[PDB]
């Protein structure tokens, strides 16, 4: 026409004037918008005598901030590296971020925050405990230590260590719960009646003493041989000495474990405390026979009631212990 109209919208850009008509002659002077830089094209235009706009060679660029890709023992999110977009970092497995952990391209092109580097996470010296030695520690850097490194704890003799002893250096630098030496004494193990024990002569009786029981002939233990004075100051396990009891009956093939035995030959010295036998008992309803255990209790042994026993002289009946029916 003879009137220019309202200019082309540029991207990133303004325009000033901006006017809905123009007359020729009037001029329009294209900007691009802060963080954009202006490259191809030339902005300012004036209008012809007809009404047509010149065509738009102006590109407005966004500016480019400094290459931050390489993060030395990190990993960087960054996709465009221009304005205005953002970059994320992250590092590596035993080094913690020495920063920002995010950073953005300003209109200036300068990355605000600076740019943060990884730094590998070191450990201080282990602080032995009180009652404790340090068995083993090997420091990677300097005194101190890295990453997952170790250190173990032996506790002083006559201590016991509460707690697990190893200890690693963990992701935020601070080692692990440390263990607590403690010493802990056992009061002496009171003699067993019809038995003996023994222990070590001193004073005083701490972690991990052992006594060991025994008992004299015709009583056996119920316990364990050898106990142990454990963390908490009681001991292992109180053994006593218990009654051995003699064959109740001669002459009856009973149950012993497993197999069938005679009791007179498989107990000649008689039976020990706990020992369990069955006895074989006669049932006249259909003429079997069927099994009722007993066993020893401190020196007396309860036969049940079914055994009805006859001498294998007097062989007029059977000795019941028959039909393996039941
Ligand atoms: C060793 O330190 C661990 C970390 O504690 C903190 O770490 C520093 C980086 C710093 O922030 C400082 O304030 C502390 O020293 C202690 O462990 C815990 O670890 C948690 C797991 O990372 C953590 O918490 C997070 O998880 C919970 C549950 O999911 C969330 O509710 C919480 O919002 C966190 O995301 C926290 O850092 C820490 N918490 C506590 C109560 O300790 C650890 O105890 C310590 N060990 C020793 C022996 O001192
Ligand atoms: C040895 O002692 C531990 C510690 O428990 C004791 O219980 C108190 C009543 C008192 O006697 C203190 O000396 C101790 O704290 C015994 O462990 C206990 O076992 C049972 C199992 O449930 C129960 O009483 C408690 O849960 C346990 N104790 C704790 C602290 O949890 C242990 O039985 C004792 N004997 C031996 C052989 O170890
Ligand atoms: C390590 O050893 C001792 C610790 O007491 C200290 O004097 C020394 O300066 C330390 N050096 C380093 C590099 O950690
Ligand atoms: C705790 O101690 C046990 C030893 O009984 C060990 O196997 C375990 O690894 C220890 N705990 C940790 C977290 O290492």
């Amino acid at each position: 026409g003879r009137t220019c109209p309202k200019p082309d919208d540029l991207p990133f850009s303004t325009v000033v004037p901006l006017k809905t008509f123009y007359e020729p002659g009037e001029e329009i002077t294209y900007s691009c918008k802060p963080g954009y830089v202006s490259s191809e094209g030339v902005g300012k235009f004036i209008c012809p005598l007809t009404g047509l706009w010149p065509i738009n060679t102006l590109k407005c660029t966004p500016r480019v901030c400094p290459f931050a890709g390489i993060l030395e023992n990190g990993a960087v999110r960054y996709t465009t590296f221009e304005y205005p977009n953002t970059i994320s970092f992250s590092c590596n497995t035993g080094f913690y971020l020495n920063g920002a952990d995010s950073a953005k391209c300003t209109e200036e092109g300068k990355w605000s925050p600076e740019l943060p580097v990884c730094a590998p996470i070191i450990c201080p010296p282990p602080s032995i405990p009180t009652f404790a030695t340090l068995r083993v520690y090997k420091p990677s850097a300097g005194n101190n230590s890295l990453y997952r490194d170790t250190a173990v704890f032996e506790c002083l003799p006559q201590h016991a260590m509460f707690g697990n002893d190893t200890i690693t250096c963990t992701t935020h630098g601070n080692w692990t719960k440390l263990p607590e030496c403690r010493e802990v004494k056992c009061p002496f193990p009171s003699r067993p009646d019809n038995g003996f024990v023994n222990y070590p002569a001193k004073p005083t009786l701490y972690y991990k003493d052992k006594a060991t029981f025994g008992c004299h002939d015709g009583y056996s233990l119920d316990g364990p041989e050898e106990i142990e004075c454990t963390k908490l100051g009681n001991w292992s396990a109180m053994p006593s000495c218990k009654a051995s009891c003699k064959v109740p009956v001669k002459k009856a093939t009973v149950v012993y474990q497993g197999e069938r035995v005679k009791i007179q030959e498989k107990f000649k010295n008689g039976m020990l405390h706990g020992d369990k036998v069955s006895f074989f008992c006669k049932n006249k309803e259909k003429k079997c026979s069927y099994t009722e255990d007993a066993q020893c209790i401190d020196g007396t042994i309860e036969v049940p009631k079914c055994f009805k026993e006859h001498s294998s002289l007097a062989f007029w009946k059977t000795d019941a212990s028959d039909v393996k029916p039941c």
